[PDB]
């Protein structure tokens, strides 16, 4: 008769936020038997379950789930395991110790029966005990004999109605498969990284007691921290919030002549969002996806509009990214640019990259696998693409195709297994209702033409060289050097013919002139000029 | 009673206030303010960087400043045993004191410190090394499960040190259990002189110097000399200029009447530089005499063209931005000179770093070996503010026989796509 919940119970009073879904599931496949009057679950004719698994990336509060459930149950406190703490040095005391503390439950059926009170059991990182039966061949194999009799203690010839078992785990692909079916282990549960909404949840949930003695600036506003914090996990918001107020709290202390703190400042203590966003941008930093600091790696010297050229690409980029994200008959895309080589194709497709305001971004560069096998680069593309699998719309930009695969002209000489990888993975639409974008840049579009690589990609563009008067004196006045005087006589003796030349090299040539003396910096540049004389 | 100067490890004040104010601030704030709060401390530190910027100096004096217990150590894998199920126990053995602590007073405990010299020696990727018995695995397992379980912890602080900051399991660097990582690098200029004041103080206090050697200029002629080296060469110095006094051959015999007076001067310093001590991230004196055999003449005017016009090139690297590398490739016929001319530039540039890498130190070697190499080479090259490196024949570093031709393409990729690779954004 008594109530298997305690009678003060509360789902805000736990606090957990942005796994209501979850929460609701596991009690819909689980607690749901155990709280309804017992008469007709006894005309039911059914078993309770027996068994859950939790597994997903590291730190996703995974654990808490367990503390909170085992918190909640008006029951016995549970028993945990921490990880593989029942190993013994005698023979057969680890049969023994898993054996152990499994039979309360036992007892307490064969006492009462069909009216015993719930038993709960905790087995952390399950991993390191239950492995694969004929795997691990190396000595005493105790660990296939424990497996063993785990298997037959929770479900065999004996019949338990009183037990419920919990595990959590990184590495779901290495447990034992017959374990993890109906009646043992059951109901397979995966925990997921959060939403902006789930990110918003927990740092409310996280910035509860504050606001509640006024310790908060009302300057500082939560959407915002919501919108920059991207491929955040719940521990990393919770060590920002931390991190903002320990510096907060530092301003009120004094070092280097034995420690001192203000009992005066104390009392006026505050925390300023622009802290928060100095924290933020200066020790903090995810684990998932990309930074900014790799976009301020690959676009140096930023971007500047010599030409409509520019703008017509990025007008394309737009439409393509655009159109990935509304379209539903084509859930795949694909984008090959090309150019001469020292036209900047890297910068442009990074720009193009970021402005999607995309969830998951990557950047593959072929400088990130020195020396490495072909294998190698064959499993790292797989785990690349893998991860942009488990979002819901992404764009890899591909650098450097020429490279990934070597076409040195003599022979010629080029890997195959890398090739067959990337015109298989440019045809494998991901699961249902995702979308991903594939940007690809190249400089020698002839060889790729041979290779019969050019009809895997759904379109092309081209990007084109500074090959006018007009353009490279625009250049020069946008870059500000060799302006007045100087531009007066550039001028003077170039609009009279053609130029072609792409950027990088123009910003080279630019430096060494001024290296020399102010008395003939404009004839170093120009006569340079003149040594780079080529055309189409 | 503690300060900052008493310690004696200068020129490291940015990244020790760092970790004062990450690491000991809510330990410090009133624990009022601290129960209306809700900042649970932190529980996990790791350093890392180059060899001789003393890790270990920095984490002994840091243990000695505080004020509630003496700290346990363990001494690389020193928990391991056969007994199958031990080195678990041992692990477990280490925060039993704690827990009791905890458990007894609860709020009102003291701090628990635990210090893990060579932490990846034990810890290590997961999945990927051969466990044949499995104990690496376990344990990784175990501090992982007891570092933050189910059960929680507020009065316990681990401090790590490695030189090899990519075999650490991702698992154990998330923020739950190891937030603060800090790089310790190569010295500035200011660092030396602070170093060289502290090593020389007793020193000077009992009137051993001799005003003849100066400090500044022991500062400036030691460039990328890393700390524990100018510690070095001063015991060095030391030695010689005390053992000068001594005159013994085959009996020992110490002429106390010439130890009545003990001073050190410049010259033995200058001999211990020359001979006895030789920096790894610096420069060495023999490669130059290797390379450049009869010298320079100058016989005709192009040599000081290609001089003026090294030089030139040096001048746009140090003196310049949006172009933080620069890349110039010499060339002629055979048999001709093109070999010590780069050796006499490089000289010339002045570069507190200069490195050569040559084909000479790796005959009879496979492709691996060759990539890995040069891999190694502009990796270090990469950690210092300027530097210079030579690659002499690079036709025999990729051989090219002829006939086929015939020529390895592991080398020529490795050698195009490292040549465009920006150093760690600053240098
Ligand atoms: N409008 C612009 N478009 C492109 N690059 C620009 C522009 N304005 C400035 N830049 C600078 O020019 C350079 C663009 O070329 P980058 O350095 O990316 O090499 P690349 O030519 O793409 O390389 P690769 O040789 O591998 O093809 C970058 O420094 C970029 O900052
Ligand atoms: N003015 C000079 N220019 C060049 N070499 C000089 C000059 N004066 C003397 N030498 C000597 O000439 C020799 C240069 O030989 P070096 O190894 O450069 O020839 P190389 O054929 O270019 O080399 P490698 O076969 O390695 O390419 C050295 O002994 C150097 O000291
Ligand atoms: N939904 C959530 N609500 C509150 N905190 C969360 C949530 N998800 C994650 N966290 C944070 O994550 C941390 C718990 O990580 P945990 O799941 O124990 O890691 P692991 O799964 O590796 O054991 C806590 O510090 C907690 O603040
Ligand atoms: N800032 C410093 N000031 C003075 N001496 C230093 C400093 N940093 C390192 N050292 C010296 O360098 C040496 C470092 O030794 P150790 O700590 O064992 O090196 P590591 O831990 O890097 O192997 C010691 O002689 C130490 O006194």
């Amino acid at each position: 008769r008594q109530s298997i919940i305690n009678p003060d119970w509360n789902f805000e009073k736990m606090g957990i936020g942005g796994l209501d879904k979850e929460f609701s599931d596991i009690f819909r496949r689980a607690f749901a038997s155990r709280v309804f009057p017992p008469e007709i679950v006894e005309q039911m004719g059914c078993k309770h379950v027996k068994g859950i698994l939790l597994y997903g990336p590291p730190g996703c509060g995974k654990t808490l789930l367990a503390r909170q459930i085992g918190k909640m149950l008006n029951a016995r406190e549970p028993k945990v395991v921490n990880g593989p703490e029942i190993l013994n040095k005698y023979v057969g005391e680890s049969e023994a110790n898993i054996r152990k503390l499994f039979a309360d439950a036992e007892e307490e059926q064969r006492r009462l029966g069909a009216n015993s009170g719930l038993h709960i059991i905790i087995f952390d990182e399950i991993d390191a005990i239950c492995k694969q039966r004929g795997s691990m061949a190396g000595s005493t194999g105790v660990h296939d004999t424990v497996v063993n009799q785990l298997l037959s203690k929770i479900d065999g010839v004996e019949q338990l109605n009183n037990i419920l078992v919990i595990g959590m785990t990184n590495r779901p692909d290495l447990i034992d498969e017959a374990l993890l079916r109906p009646g043992r282990l059951e109901v397979k549960m995966e925990i997921g990284l959060p939403d902006e909404k789930g990110r918003l949840q927990i740092l409310h949930i996280h910035t509860a007691r504050m606001r509640g003695h006024q310790l908060l600036s009302a300057d500082v506003d939560i959407k915002e921290l919501a919108v920059e914090t991207k491929n955040f996990s719940g521990a990393e918001l919770e060590g920002l919030v931390r991190a903002a107020q320990s510096t907060a709290m530092n301003r009120h202390i004094k070092a280097s002549t034995k420690v001192e703190v203000d009992m005066e400042k104390a009392e006026s203590l505050q925390v300023t969002r622009g802290d928060f966003l100095a924290s933020l941008e200066n020790d903090i930093k995810p684990a998932f996806g990309t930074n900014q600091e790799d976009y301020a790696s690959y676009i140096m010297n930023g971007i500047i509009k010599w030409g409509d050229p520019v703008t017509r690409v990025l007008d394309d980029g737009e439409l393509l990214v655009q159109q990935t994200k509304n379209s539903d008959r084509t859930p795949l895309v694909s984008v090959l640019l090309e150019g001469p080589p020292h036209s900047g194709k890297t910068a442009l497709a990074a720009k193009i990259a970021e402005e999607s305001n995309f969830p998951f971004i990557k950047i593959c560069s072929p400088d990130k696998m020195i020396g490495f096998s072909e294998t190698a680069k064959c499993q790292a593309m797989k785990k690349i693409f893998d991860d942009a699998y488990k979002s819901q719309l992404s764009c890899v930009v591909v650098d450097d195709i020429e490279r990934l695969l070597d076409y040195v002209p003599i022979g010629p000489r080029f890997s195959n297994l890398v090739l067959q990888a990337l015109l298989v993975l440019l045809k494998k639409a991901p699961p249902q209702g995702r979308k991903l974008l594939i940007i690809g840049t190249t400089s020698r579009k002839d060889v790729l033409q041979e290779m019969e690589m050019l009809n895997a990609f759904s379109t092309t563009i081209h990007v084109p060289n500074i090959a006018t008067g007009e353009q490279l004196l625009e250049a020069l006045e946008l870059l500000g050097n060799f302006k007045d005087k100087e531009r007066t006589t550039i001028a003077q003796q170039v609009k009279g013919k053609k130029v072609w030349i792409g950027i990088k090299k123009l910003l080279m040539l630019i430096e060494m002139s001024l290296q020399m003396d102010p008395e003939y910096r404009v004839r170093k540049f120009l006569a340079l000029l003149r040594e780079e004389g080529a055309s189409p």
